[PDB]
């Protein structure tokens, strides 16, 4: 075998941590890669070398392969890992890799290319003989051949089309012995959806939840498949939240998802790790294959959490590199067991409100759940980032992944709520309030959720608790106090004190009034819509001095009259004010004043303007006539004895000439008139 | 049965963080009571919510047991424990 002592990762993200932890228990050497600045990412500060590649554009970097083996092969590099994205599936990078000498780590380059065509994909499933259901059978060549095959390839009837999402062709006809109403629907489907008269006819299923079970190679001919799991709840085809251990899944099955998904990875050949993938009906009670993923999941250690090896704990990624080695396995399928439960969700620097549209902003405070154990749960999270990181557009918005493995399923749901809840970001809206949502009044506890779960339950969800009148309170307060002076040695005479802040809260401005009685810094009151009452507010330690778009983040103690009692940290800044306590975290943007101050004239300006002297001769006029004219900008040039002296006329709106290149004008004629655009 | 997710103290001192602690293992919410001041105390830092019940003396703070039902009514609470004394 061939030795390895350095490790190069190709890929950026929560994926670079963790190929570069384990290599620390393995003793071996790591590097680390990097695009245009992104230096003070964590990942580098993990490695030992890290080297900047090029332009933020994907096309620019990680693209480069041909630039990354000869880097690779001028450090001498002993294995690659892709990782997933990038050049995670292309077969020519593996290729000049092994021509190179490295040792990739991933699949063959001949199954990648296999199974990047689907319809040659399938048709080697189809020869090995897996239960797949196709796509299309021939052809709609004669309307009395779907009577034929409609009872005979596939009882269940998918009439559909060639093309297109309509598929008023299906009129969901799940009725055997249908002669009369299926080619009237399919006539009518052809009309104003002509496209081609081709017809394909498929088993239709009523119910969908998807599987994926995992699986491992050596190279010296022997395996195991780790335990299935489940993605049924996807948005817009995005992974949300998955259960390794499939709920409501009979032992003996899982056992024969097994024996299909060796078959059909040994019939292309497959070394390293991999992750086929089924679709099932549960009227039906059968799997049939949709796809498999020649390359490592992001849901690798969700399953870990329900299967150990030998008693021991499973590593995924060390075997790969142990693959890599050429050694061969030490376990027959049966040291692997399962124990227990766990469940995963993922959080996105995402608007829920908005179109899930990503935001990028620098991280101003983030809380970290205590990723310790404790009662009966597992609870961990694994996070790409920390304090004083900045998200990039380019990539996606992917913070950290939060698993809660446990003993019962109730557990590890319990776990998780509670975690999701604890964990608290500052500076960027995140989809963690949708999550939680998701959990609590959907009864999904059950288990039973469809692939199209989400889409049903929309009206229920994306539901936020409602901003309280105090929460603008303690909200305005911090704004004033982690900004300057405010209510600080205050005094007037013979009167009291006021001050006033104005929250945009939605589309409707929000007025809130506080003011104080006798002597009192401590004593001070409120009035937000319509409601009124008192408290005290005792502060903190004084930060941040030099006020930067981080601004403050101090803590707060507010004693209202009731009785209750606060903690609220806040990190305020002129754009919005940010308070995070037992309430959860709300930002309330601020009510936006900016008009170009000075800059507001409305006058007509009919007459009288750019005027030149008397020479006159006006020439080069280089502005187009009832164009908007706001900066300053030579309207016209007039020469008068050599002087150009442009006018240069800054007022607001559009110009109208009424003279023309080479006209000689009078002293102080009306060259044009500059009017507010009407 | 019926469900519990809210747990409220009468007392203050040493049961009240043993009290407070292994809630965070059931995974239960957390609410602290203190007399006149007595909020920098420890155990108030340690639950979720305090309210301060009023006069020091013993009288006036932890005894009026009708005015800490209707508080905590108010606050719809599962349970309470006494503690001692």
């Amino acid at each position: 075998e061939r030795k390895v002592e350095k490790l190069l990762v190709a890929n950026r993200g929560e994926i670079a941590c963790r190929v570069f932890r384990t290599c620390r228990e393995m003793h071996i050497r790591t590097v680390a890669l990097f695009c245009e600045a992104e230096r003070n990412a964590k990942h580098v500060a993990e490695a030992d070398e890290a080297v900047c590649i090029g332009p933020p554009p994907a096309v620019n970097s990680y693209l480069r392969g041909e630039h990354i083996i000869s880097v690779a092969k001028q450090l001498n590099v002993d294995a690659i890992h892709p990782g997933y994205g990038f050049l995670s599936e292309n077969a020519s990078f593996a290729d000049a890799i092994t021509r190179s000498g490295i040792e990739f780590i991933g699949p063959p380059a001949s199954a990648i290319s296999l199974m990047g065509s689907k319809s040659e994909s399938k048709r080697i499933m189809e020869a090995a003989g897996v239960p797949v259901v196709p796509g299309y059978y021939g052809e709609n060549q004669n309307v009395s051949f779907l009577a034929e095959e409609a009872k005979k390839v596939g009882f269940p009837i998918l009439i559909k089309a060639v093309s297109g999402g309509g598929g008023k062709g299906m009129k969901i006809v799940e009725r055997p012995e249908d002669f009369t109403f299926m080619l009237e629907s399919a006539k009518r489907e052809a009309t104003n959806f002509f496209k081609d008269d081709r017809v394909i006819l498929e088993r239709y299923v009523k119910r969908s939840r998807h599987i994926e079970c995992q699986i491992f190679f050596d190279k010296h001919g022997r395996g195991v498949f780790f335990f299935e799991r489940d993605c049924s709840v996807q948005r817009r085809y995005q992974k949300v939240l998955e259960e390794a251990p499939a709920p409501h899944l009979s032992m003996e099955t899982r056992q024969r998802i097994g024996e299909v998904a060796l078959q059909a990875a040994k019939a292309v050949g497959y070394v390293g790790a991999g992750t086929v993938e089924f679709i099932f009906d549960t009227s039906t009670g059968e799997f049939y294959f949709m796809e498999m993923n020649t390359r490592l999941q992001v849901e690798h250690p969700v399953t870990e959490e329900v299967c150990r090896i030998k008693g021991a704990p499973l590593d995924l990624v060390k075997l790969q590199i142990k693959t890599a080695m050429g050694k061969p396995l030490t376990f027959s399928q049966e040291d692997v067991t399962l124990v227990g439960s766990c469940i995963e969700a993922r959080v996105y620097a995402e608007s829920p409100e908005r179109g899930f549209l990503p935001e990028s902003g620098p991280l101003t405070f983030i809380r970290e759940p205590f990723q310790g154990v404790r009662g009966p749960a597992r609870t961990r999270l694994d996070t790409g980032f920390r304090e004083g990181d900045n998200v990039l557009i380019h990539y996606d918005p992917m913070l950290a992944k939060v698993i809660s493995w446990g003993r019962s399923r109730e557990e590890a749901l319990r776990g998780l709520r509670q975690a999701l809840g604890e964990y608290k970001v500052a500076g960027i809206n995140t989809n963690i309030e949708f999550l939680k949502r998701c959990c609590e009044t959907p009864e999904f506890a059950r288990g039973g959720v469809t692939t199209n779960f989400i889409s049903e339950h929309e009206s229920q969800l994306l539901k936020s608790p409602v901003v309280t009148p105090e929460v603008a309170a303690m909200a305005a307060t911090a704004w004033l106090l982690n900004r300057c002076d405010n209510w600080r040695g205050a005094f007037r005479l013979n009167s009291d004190t006021n001050a006033t802040v104005h929250f945009y809260i939605d589309d409707h401005p929000v007025e809130v009034r506080l003011h104080t009685e006798g002597a009192n810094y401590h004593k001070i009151f409120f009035s937000v819509w319509d409601h009124d009452g008192s408290f005290e507010v005792c502060s903190g330690p004084v930060t941040s001095k030099h006020r930067d778009q981080k601004s403050i983040v101090n803590d707060f103690t507010f004693l209202f009259e009731n009785g209750m009692h606060h903690t609220v940290l806040a990190v305020a800044t002129e754009g919005d004010v940010t308070v995070i306590g037992s309430f959860g975290l709300h930002q309330l943007r601020l009510l936006p004043l900016t008009d170009g101050f000075g800059d507001s004239s409305t006058a007509g300006g009919t007459s009288t303007k750019i005027v030149s002297p008397m020479p006159g001769k006006v020439s080069k006029l280089l502005v187009k006539s009832g164009d908007l004219v706001e900066k300053g900008q030579v309207l016209v040039i007039v020469e008068a004895m050599k002087m150009e002296h442009p006018v240069r006329a800054l007022q607001d709106g559009r110009v109208s000439f009424l003279v023309k290149e080479g006209e000689v004008v009078g002293g102080d004629h009306v060259l044009a008139t500059v009017a507010e655009e009407e």
